[PDB]
């Protein structure tokens, strides 16, 4: 029921105070679809940096981890729900940035050179959305203080700008920087799940929020452990995909077709 | 198949040579789905300015029209198929910016304020994608010279700048601005149909490009007129959407649900 009569209306303002808020609208219809026994066997992997830019990309992520794990006491003391969710609530505010600068910029280019993009943009945006559904999820399990919020705001100002210019200078540097961040994120989310398997972390949030149960399509009886498992598997897809784009840059392939649009 | 053994692979660089260049993968799977008999009756509306910000929007769009229509010599002489494609080519580059910058700025806003967007982001990113498809479609009908290629590149620089600062400063203003640009879009586009029906324009490009076919799900028999039909339907949507989104801002409803997700 979207046709010429609706296309000729000036505005549908007047219909806002009667539309349901619905958790399944918060994203596109392009949802991850995982099966837990399968993605159960996601694994920690490392790709060798293959020259200066890769090495410089890796040294950066590795530098930031050591830095980030230390100014946020993440090794000091036992693992906890509070510290884990707090970590991921923050780190996901940054994860949602690179895909939107990457998607924007290729869009921006495509229009000003009138070229095809051959599938890249789309992958890049729904990654960025996916990463933000990780946050929409986490922000429901824990609300943060003025400190952590302010500190989040100041971060985006920094990571947005850096990724903006990094992507203009060298897309290859950015796609390898995210690829390596995802290695670190499949290590974190594996450490969280391991801990659950080994009793060291007894999750309490085992009510998976509504945003999350529809987005990944989890059963009503899904545990916090199941939520980490699927989040984890999105980070691995990101891992393979950005590394593949990084690689494609390296080999003069930024204007060949996005291999993942078929491989879907 | 998409599972762990793929997610556990390090790169799919070896595959790129064998993955074909299908034209459906140029856009997302969120395609428009019009009915030519229906969208044939899409018409020309005009949202009334409220105050300063709406007027500003409106005087911006009219002065920019008057400028562009005289610098490009659109109104000088008889309409031709060429000066039609040429004009859309140019203007469709601009068209793709606003939705992507809103989308981006609202994405960033949901990221940092950890708030729920409620469906705005992906409507503006499809808007963005959709205009970009307009462009891709005309790039089949006319591959332009360097003078236009230059004009388009500087014209992005400025516009990106203008729409970025403006959208941070007053997203209401931007969405209105858009409404009016899309009003004009439809005037121009119904004119081109009028002028086809009256045989003052002979659509010599009736081999409607493959891209557009799979995008707008048109049959092989579809013509230029039918192509312009769906395209101008698209603009009529962006016309409403953007006047609604600005209305919502005017009322302080920026953080309320995107009506159009639940139509
Ligand atoms: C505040 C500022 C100026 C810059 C922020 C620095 C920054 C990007 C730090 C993160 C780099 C890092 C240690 C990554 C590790 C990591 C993740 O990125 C991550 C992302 C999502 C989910 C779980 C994650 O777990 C991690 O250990
Ligand atoms: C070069 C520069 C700094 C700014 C460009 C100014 C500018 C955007 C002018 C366009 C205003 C205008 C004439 C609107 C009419 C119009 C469209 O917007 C339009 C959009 C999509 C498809 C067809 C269109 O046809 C139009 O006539
Ligand atoms: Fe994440
Ligand atoms: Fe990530
Ligand atoms: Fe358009
Ligand atoms: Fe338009
Ligand atoms: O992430």
């Amino acid at each position: 029921v979207w046709g010429h009569t609706q296309l000729n209306r000036l505005s549908f303002l007047e219909t806002v105070p009667v539309v349901p808020l619905r958790v399944s609208d918060e994203s596109s219809e392009d949802r991850p679809t995982w099966s837990l026994p399968d993605i159960e066997n996601v694994a920690i992997t490392h790709k060798k940096p293959n020259g200066l830019v890769d090495t410089l990309a890796y040294r950066s992520v590795r530098t930031c981890r050591w830095l980030f794990d230390t100014f946020s006491l993440y090794r000091f003391g036992s693992i906890t729900e509070s510290k884990v969710i707090s970590r991921c609530l923050f780190l996901e505010t940054v994860a949602g940035v690179p895909g939107m600068v990457g998607g924007m910029l290729r869009h921006l280019s495509s229009l000003r050179y009138m070229t095809r993009d051959k599938g890249w943009i789309n992958t890049l945006l729904v990654e960025a959305e996916n990463e933000r559904m990780h946050l929409m999820t986490f922000i429901e399990l824990r609300q943060p203080g003025l400190p952590l919020r302010v500190s989040i705001i100041i971060t985006q100002a920094i990571m947005y700008l850096f990724l903006l210019v990094a992507y203009v200078i060298s897309p290859r540097f950015v796609h390898r920087f995210v690829g390596y961040l995802e290695e670190e994120a499949v290590i974190t989310y594996t450490g969280v799940m391991r801990a659950i398997d080994e009793g060291r972390l007894r999750p309490t949030k085992n009510d998976v929020p509504e945003v999350a149960r529809v987005y990944w399509n989890l059963s009503k009886n899904a545990t916090f452990r199941d939520l980490i498992n699927v989040i984890r598997a999105d980070e691995a897809e990101h891992r393979v995909v950005n590394h593949t784009f990084a690689d494609m840059h390296e080999k003069r392939l930024q204007n060949s077709v996005n291999p993942f649009v078929v491989l879907k």
